[PDB]
């Protein structure tokens, strides 16, 4: 998988309240988190399906 799939979720310093998904490699699962709108890192997707497409494919 890409190295970014191993990153913890990054809410960032922003005040937005946006439901997003990260790949939880420890769990081997997609998981929801609250994203602030600013400075997103790579492990940050609109749906569980995009997170898994990216991080659990092949």
């Amino acid at each position: 998988r890409p190295a970014f799939c191993l990153e913890p979720p990054y809410a960032g310093p922003g005040k937005a309240r946006i439901i997003r998904y990260f790949y939880n490699a420890a769990a081997g699962a997609a998981q929801a988190f609250v994203y602030g709108g600013v400075r997103a890192k790579r492990n940050n997707f609109a749906s569980a399906a995009d997170a898994l497409a990216a991080c659990a494919a092949a």
